[PDB]
């Protein structure tokens, strides 16, 4: 059997919709990604939307996905607790690290995932690596610490290349701020690093979801969904 | 001998200016903190402003401080190194490490003070504390966050209080962030503190410096100023 890269996406995607609604009672509110993967759980999601009381939104292009399907979003400030969130990766290592922040939303994410019980990242079979590093590591920076964060970065060996938009001028994110895809780093110990990119001045926040990583991965393969689970 | 706290500021910006004449090269650039006994400091670096190239500042107060004596401001990017970064504190232990953010300008200042190799915090004596706690700890927060990082303090037995202006309205910082100003704390260890703070997604800015605590204290005390030492 042959599945493309945007079918695997749709597998999963259902079958986190299926996680859900297996596992997360009538009325609850979902925890939800941002990316190409979670769109696909979002479509699948609003199939069973009647079960559930709305949503967190990790983005405003979720946010607008999720309104497009009728799904109420509620501010994360609303809500006490959440059993779920379900997310796609850039990466994820055989530990369940991921490196997250290749598109939207780094911040966001991070912060949905760390009031979550659950992280079920949905992700096709490309996503999973020995070691995390060859997708660029997003940390996002406080403009005036640009170049502050970029020596500490070359001092490991990484290549820091400030995130720009189509027309050449820096994106910022929706807390003002920039980003540094970092090339050429191999993450061994992502929660090691992580603790140390959060201990610079200057970083917001930096893409290694490693320190609170999946807790279960669905992984889209060639023959079929895999069912990957990891320690706290 | 009576001493007024605004005449203990006054002399320690002044001991600070001679510190800098002392052991800062002609045509360095100098770090500039933030508050009122950074602004006695100022006032002392205008005096000796021609044999300096100028500064890297630490808030909007600072730059237009710095800038009605005619002393240069360099964007932080520009600025490869810093010899030295003089501020105050709203806080300080005997280890050094120090509460800061009771102001404006957290992020910048925490920045600015990574880069420099020594950090000269000046203060009066009243700063000097046995346990750092007791003047509320900021916490530069990401709005979305608010309330998750408002419960991670309160397990804590933290009393968190969202900065606000006159009008009532939550102050936001430079970034667009929020400040929970956070009561009740005991810390002990201040090393372990910040980098737990450090590690909850939505933080931007923890204001205890403390892994990057002060080189040196000039404290002006009621029998004149002291220069306390601290180990990196
Ligand atoms: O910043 C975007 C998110 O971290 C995504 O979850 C990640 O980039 C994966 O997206 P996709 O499923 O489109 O590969
Ligand atoms: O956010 C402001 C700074 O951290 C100051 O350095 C601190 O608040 C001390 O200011 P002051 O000298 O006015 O007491």
């Amino acid at each position: 059997l042959l599945m493309t890269q945007d079918e695997l996406k749709r597998l999963v995607g259902e079958a986190a919709a299926r996680y859900v609604t297996d596992n997360v009672p009538q009325g609850a509110v979902i925890g939800v990604g941002t990316g190409s993967t979670a769109n696909c759980f979002i479509d699948a999601l609003a199939a069973v939307k009647d079960r559930y009381r709305g949503a967190v939104s990790s983005s405003v292009a979720t946010t607008e996905r999720l309104k497009s399907h009728g799904i109420r979003v509620f501010d994360l400030n609303e809500i006490e607790s959440l059993q779920v969130y379900v997310d796609g990766a850039d990466e994820i290592d055989e530990s369940g690290a991921m490196i997250k922040g290749g598109g939207g939303a780094l911040t966001r994410e991070k912060i949905v995932a760390s009031v979550a019980e659950t992280f079920v990242c949905i992700a096709d079979a490309s996503k999973r690596v020995a070691m995390l590093g060859q997708f660029p590591l997003p940390v996002e920076v406080v403009p005036m610490a640009r170049t502050a964060i970029g020596r500490r970065l070359a001092a490991l060996g990484g290549v820091p290349v400030l995130r720009v938009k189509q027309d050449g001028t820096p994106y910022v994110t929706d807390n003002g701020n920039e980003i540094l895809d970092v090339k050429g780093l191999r993450i061994d110990d992502p929660r090691a690093l992580e603790a140390a990119i959060n201990g610079w001045p200057g970083v917001v926040t930096v893409g290694l979801f490693a320190q609170r990583g999946a807790d279960l991965c669905l992984l889209g393969t060639e023959h079929g969904v895999e069912t990957l689970r990891y320690a706290a």
